[PDB]
């Protein structure tokens, strides 16, 4: 059939409108041009923007879309790291992600949930000694000293507040322009080192983490042709654990903000029926913002809705937009955890990837994050007390990632007994 014409938004380039308008840049056009595709250009090039749940699903068609040089060099510095499984296609990509997804067994999940709980009793403590608290920077400490214990990766307490600071670094940079964009790009660098010399130390003998943990597998894993990983890209392996288990404090900071704005949503709660937490989780996941989109190239030219998408083209996929889409979700712009009763598909319902795990780039450590939220959350209604004083809770759309702008500050936390 005939070719047609993308929608396109005009202008040499169109990265400040993104840097602008944040979570909200993909969703307004594909309102304002009523398409769930447009094209436009980005970081200096033709880009093709698409949500929805039929955009989502043809996304994770490997035959159409590749992930190799697809991510800017400035994300590849500060969130990802080079060669990790972010970077990979085919084969190659589906043997690396078994690899993480080897760890992410009942047994490993339940020594998680014990890990994170007893991290979140310890803080807990400290804060009652305390007046007032800032719970994101809190938050991440918790998540960093659960990721080390979880992960096998032996710290001192220097490390831990360094590594706190520089994991926070990478996610809090990868958006970011300027001096604040370099913070997690030199974070990266030295975490990266000192990561690399605690794998050379397991490959010599010199530690020896127990058999289930990241650590373990990551530095004795071997590739399709019996290689062990080079060090380097181990670390970066490494450090795609550990760095995100520490971001999970952002959704910290959303479970603790909705407690706050909706006390009958928090009373459903004061019940013990577990279906009422896992619906409020989901919501938050669901709700706030965090990851905005996803990007590939192009593989092979194709059509879709009429149109070409050409090789090599860098692609976005909208994944706030597909999480707000009003032909999904009804009433999609309100936290409203009952829309979770009994659960919509794999490619509707996308804060951490679409699709499969095995077969795509789908997160690694979505159920990781499920259940450190439901610790977080029960900790945060069942084991303790505290008052929000009057402050700034604002989050703007144009920050990405996104926190409130007083960082959640607490205060008279009581531990119950
Ligand atoms: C804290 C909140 C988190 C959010 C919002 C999040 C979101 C995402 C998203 C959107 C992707 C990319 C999907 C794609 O490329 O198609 C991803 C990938 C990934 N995530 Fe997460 N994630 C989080 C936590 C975690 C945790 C806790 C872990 C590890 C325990 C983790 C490990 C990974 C890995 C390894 C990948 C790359 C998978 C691949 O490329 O095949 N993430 N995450
Ligand atoms: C490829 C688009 C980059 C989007 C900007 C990053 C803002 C969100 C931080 C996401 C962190 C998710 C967990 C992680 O990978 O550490």
């Amino acid at each position: 059939s005939n070719i047609n014409q993308m929608p396109r938004e005009e202008g040499i380039d169109s990265t400040w409108r993104l840097m602008e308008e944040g979570y909200m840049y993909i969703l307004n056009r594909r309102h304002s041009f009523n398409s769930d595709i447009f094209e436009t250009r980005l970081l200096g090039k033709k880009a093709i923007c698409m949500g929805g749940k039929e955009a989502a699903e043809i996304f994770y068609d490997t035959e159409k879309f590749k992930r190799k040089d697809a991510a800017p060099n400035r994300v590849v510095q500060t969130l990802f790291g080079k060669n990790g499984v972010q970077a990979l296609d085919g084969q190659t990509h589906k043997h690396r992600k078994e690899m993480f997804m080897s760890i992410m067994s009942p047994d490993e999940l339940e020594k998680l949930t014990d890990i994170t709980k007893k991290q979140w009793e310890i803080a807990v403590d400290k804060w009652e000694q305390m007046d007032k608290v800032i719970l994101y920077e809190e938050a991440k400490e918790i998540m960093c000293r659960t990721a080390c214990q979880w992960a096998g990766v032996p710290v001192q307490e220097n490390e831990v507040k360094r590594l706190t600071k520089n994991l926070g670094a990478m996610f809090e940079s990868a958006a970011a322009v300027g001096l604040k964009h370099w913070l997690g790009r030199h974070a990266r660098n030295y975490e990266e080192i000192w990561i690399e010399e605690l794998i050379d130390r397991v490959r010599d003998g010199k530690v020896n983490p127990p058999e289930n943990t990241t650590l373990h597998k990551f530095s004795w894993y071997r590739d399709l042709e019996g290689n062990l990983l080079d060090t380097e890209t181990a670390a970066v392996e490494v450090i795609n654990i550990l760095r995100p288990i520490v971001a999970i404090a952002i959704f910290i900071n959303f479970i603790a903000l909705a407690l706050h704005h909706y006390p009958e949503e928090k009373e459903k709660l004061k019940s013990g029926d577990k279906k009422y937490s896992q619906m409020f989780v989901q919501e938050v996941r669901r709700f706030y913002p965090f990851f905005p989109f996803v990007v590939a190239l192009v593989k092979k030219d194709f059509t879709w809705k009429g149109y070409k998408f050409e090789e090599g083209t860098l692609t976005l996929l909208d994944l706030y937009g597909t999480n707000h889409d009003p032909e999904i979700w009804k009433n999609p712009d309100v936290f409203s955890p009952d829309r979770f009763a009994k659960w919509g598909s794999p490619f509707s319902f996308i804060p951490q990837g679409g699709g499969d795990y095995f077969m795509g780039h789908r997160c690694a450590g979505e159920w990781v994050t499920i259940e450190v939220m439901k610790v977080s959350l029960d900790y945060l209604t069942n084991r303790m007390d505290y008052e929000v004083p009057d402050q700034d809770l604002s989050f703007s759309m144009a920050s990405m990632p996104s926190i409130p702008h007083s960082k959640v500050v607490i205060k008279n936390v009581k531990k119950r007994i």
